[PDB]
């Protein structure tokens, strides 16, 4: 199941929904324990994660460095411990059954900081920060490498992309995509990265490209029937879903999804609700 939790439309969203491709029904479970938008989603031992994001309440508006996690043999959520700085915007990834936290916001702060969770003992550890601030960011592994890609870092939005290696404790810009993304999609299909979407100052972007590692270079796909920012995106069983987003007018509940034998995005589903905002992951 392709589980979608929290997101915007109007105000921050508590909803955990899960997505069966063959059945195409839509699975209501447990509410997240606070509503959260802008943050991301993972999986790490069967359990899902929501981390970071913000609470947009008529009574409040406060980003959130809060670590949840869902089981879906007992349909309950549990916090855990919580990263060092509120993260709205977020990126993750997961490298060796670990959750590096990448980026975001706080207020006006615009991260470079990464931080590392650790399952197994509850615990977050600050790592070799960014070198650039990116909120909106997008996050991928690939290779037990952690890359980060494109985001906003409080002036310009990005194409840029760099590579976190974890044993050396550092951070290397790598080639740049061809277009400006920030709150784009990104994910590893097979073993290239993908980058879809996204918003660069000006339009909301239909277009994908895709980063192979072994000619270290970005090269365009097919393109989305919808454009759309701050999409969720994942994949599942060898095809990449992406959800939702904003196109400038409208919260989509558009849910399209990528063969890549093809190179074709057909329109599968629509979520009970147009929302953006969400973190997205499969167990």
């Amino acid at each position: 199941l392709i589980y979608t939790a929290g997101g915007y439309f109007r105000q921050s969203l508590s909803y955990l929904e899960a997505y069966n491709p063959s059945d195409g029904t839509w699975l209501r479970l447990a509410d997240l324990q606070v509503p959260r938008s802008g943050l991301a989603g993972c999986v790490v031992g069967g359990l899902l994660y929501a981390v970071g994001g913000r609470n947009n309440s008529p009574d409040g508006n406060t980003d959130s460095s809060a670590l949840d996690c869902y089981n879906p043999m007992t349909n309950q959520w549990s916090p855990c411990a919580p990263m060092s700085v509120p993260r709205n915007r977020i990126g993750v990834g997961v490298i060796d059954g670990h959750i590096y936290a990448v980026g975001g916001s706080h207020g006006c702060i615009h991260h470079n900081s990464v931080e590392r969770y650790e399952p197994e003992r509850d615990e977050w550890h600050l790592v070799a920060p960014m070198l650039t601030r990116r909120i909106g960011v997008g996050v991928a592994v690939l290779n037990r490498l952690l890359y980060a890609v494109g985001g906003f870092d409080g002036t310009n939005r990005l194409n840029s992309a760099e590579c976190y290696y974890p044993e050396r404790n550092e951070w290397r810009m790598i080639t740049a995509m061809n277009t400006i993304r920030s709150g784009a999609g990104v994910c590893v299909l097979h073993n290239c990265i993908y980058a879809a979407g996204g918003y660069d100052g000006q339009d909301q972007l239909n277009s994908v490209e895709r980063y192979d590692v072994e000619t270290e270079t970005w090269t365009f796909v097919a393109p989305m029937k919808h454009r759309r920012s701050a999409l969720g995106i994942t994949v599942h069983q060898g095809r990449i879903y992406v959800l939702g987003g904003y196109d400038g007018h409208t919260f989509l509940d558009s849910v399209e999804c990528y063969d890549p034998d093809t190179d074709t995005w057909s329109e599968v589903t629509r979520m009970t609700s147009g929302r953006s905002g969400v973190g997205v992951a499969v167990t």
